């Protein structure tokens, strides 16, 4: 496992938004060993398909399929609900999203206002919070245009 993603191959190249990756021994945890942020209906199942994903609002689960790049500001986060689950398994090892590359972020990696400051909270607290974006063959091939079991499988 990697604390914190301190290696600089794969389960180590997350930043603000690059993709979803910790090895099989994470992919497999989905308990108490980390906190994804994706879908909201069927948070079972598509949880299933991370590690521990959290009940977001987004408006179609950002089209029911991680492949677009363009779900509106904090499209899922300042609301409530997504907040309430994150905050209440907050703490367990790593946090990760899949706003997807230029959607809640507008792509800037710099530092914004929106999701600049949704960011620096997460991390204030004490977490590096990652989001999925679809980078070089690298971040994509880890989770490329998809992301998901129980929304579009095969």
């Amino acid at each position: 496992m990697i604390d914190t993603l301190r290696p600089v191959p794969f389960a180590s190249e997350m930043a603000i938004s690059k993709t979803v990756a910790w090895l099989n021994e994470q992919l497999e945890l989905g308990n108490e060993r980390l906190l994804l942020m994706d879908c909201r209906p069927q948070e079972l199942y598509e949880s299933s398909h991370i590690e521990s994903a959290i009940n977001v609002a987004i408006p179609g689960i950002m089209l029911r399929r991680l492949q677009k790049g363009n779900l509106p500001v904090r499209a899922l986060f300042t609301r409530g609900e997504d907040r309430d689950r994150f905050t209440r398994r907050c703490g367990t090892d790593t946090v990760v999203l899949y706003d997807e590359s230029s959607s809640d972020w507008n792509e800037n990696t710099g530092g914004e206002s929106l999701l600049g400051l949704l960011l620096k909270k997460l991390k204030d607290e004490g977490c590096r919070a990652f989001y999925l974006e679809g980078g070089f063959s690298k971040f994509q091939a880890e989770f490329s245009l998809h992301c998901e079991t129980n929304l579009d499988g095969s």
